[PDB]
């Protein structure tokens, strides 16, 4: 199958971090996450990024090697 | 505003093809386009891949600095 374009480092942070995130609903948690990955610092922000950069390599290498 | 995510290579490609992609309806068009990057070259591909890659690295930094 085509390989699947991977998610990017602000939909991996909001992801990985709903499910502790609280309070009072699906929503809520979702609001306050976007608002956590705008007051990241510099360093974690940079993490996030750098991975899911190696992620979209990968990508890149499986579509061009995909038949 | 926050950054928006670039188009894929991929999604780049179906939709710089597209209008001029014929035949009979949109849906065909589609059908064919998908198709055709199937089939594209080796260094066809890459190109669109490496400029991707440059729109995502711009995106990378405007995240990093986006206030
Ligand atoms: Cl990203
Ligand atoms: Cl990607
Ligand atoms: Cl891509
Ligand atoms: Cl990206
Ligand atoms: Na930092
Ligand atoms: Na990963
Ligand atoms: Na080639
Ligand atoms: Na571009």
């Amino acid at each position: 199958g085509k390989p699947k374009r991977p998610r990017s480092a602000y939909n991996v942070y909001v992801a990985e971090r709903f499910q502790e995130a609280k309070g009072d609903s699906p929503q809520e948690k979702l609001k306050t996450v976007k608002e956590n990955w705008k007051n990241l610092s510099d360093s974690e922000k940079e993490l996030y990024i750098q991975h899911a950069k190696e992620d979209e390599t990968r990508y890149h290498n499986e579509m061009k090697s995909w038949a």
